[PDB]
DNA sequence: CTTTTTAAAAGAAAAG
DNA sequence: CTTTTCTTTTAAAAAG
């Protein structure tokens, strides 16, 4: 009953996440950057209708908010299969080039997995849902990520922007990985015996026994839920001696 | 949609 | 004429 025991840790039961211990992020620009406002390419009604429900949901969640900004980047509808289920994709390349580079601290998967000893053969794999959206953006940095949104001829006058760390932003993966490492530093200290690998939003908990893995998992879920992160109950792989993690199949200490 | 770069195919230029 | 190899421009494929 892992689901019922931890209502707050699961995206299915605890609502959209919010990393409450992390200060809103300020995104430093390069020394010479100036705002760039790129025109929105005309979108078909079919693409707009497909994207609308996603935008409205983000506005209701407060992840998107109206704004007037000197910055603007294009929104691109990306049809997964076909004329159905669209998803908004922002082209942030002109913003990415104006933001100051940070050192990439996310380890490559091969090196991260080198830290998995054979003694720990019981695994748990959690996938954090909408991880980036759990981190707030400082209000000074929100205008950077603005885009245009039009109910064809009326309604939201023009631009929207993000109040949370956005997809397509070049530093999101690193900033998220660093924030979650800060938030789980204690957990690691209270559980010296457990192994925890973090790859941005993909976590792997490794234990020596099935009980340890069960007690460790309970504690990890409890901590993540309290911190404001949410895991995907659907994808979770709990206390198994065989799991899929970062494209590998973990078993017998192999791969 | 637009920019990036990666790759493969086509078109000049040496050469005997 | 034919083979060689060098340039260059046309096309796919990642990407936000």
């Amino acid at each position: 009953t892992w689901l019922s025991d931890f209502p707050q840790a699961w995206a299915e039961t605890g609502g959209m996440g919010l990393a409450v211990r992390q200060a809103p992020l300020i995104i430093p620009l390069k020394a010479t950057s100036t705002p760039v406002s790129i025109k929105q390419y005309p979108m078909s009604q079919e693409a707009r209708l497909g994207i609308k429900p996603h935008i409205q949901r983000l506005l209701d969640q407060g992840i998107l908010v109206p704004c007037q900004s000197p910055w603007n980047t294009p929104l691109l509808p990306v049809k997964k299969p076909g004329t159905n289920d669209y998803r908004p994709v922002q082209d942030l390349r002109e913003v990415n080039k104006r933001v100051e580079d940070i050192h990439p601290t996310v380890p490559n998967p091969y090196n991260l997995l080198s830290g998995l000893p054979p003694s720990h053969q019981w695994y748990t794999v959690l996938d954090l849902k909408d991880a980036f959206f759990c981190l707030r953006l400082h209000p000074t940095s929100q205008p950077l990520f603005a885009f245009e949104w039009r109910d064809p001829e009326m309604g939201i006058s023009g631009q929207l922007t993000w109040t949370r760390l956005p997809q397509g932003f070049k530093n999101s993966p690193t900033l998220f990985d660093e924030a979650l490492h800060r938030d789980l530093a204690d957990f690691r200290i209270q559980h010296p015996d457990l192994i925890l690998l973090q790859y941005v939003d993909d976590l792997l908990l490794a234990a020596t026994s099935e009980l340890d893995c069960q007690q460790g998992t309970r504690a990890l879920l409890q901590t993540l839920g309290n911190l404001g992160y949410r895991a995907s109950a659907k994808k979770a792989q709990i206390c198994q001696k065989q799991v899929k993690y970062l494209g590998y199949l973990l078993k017998e200490g192999q791969r």
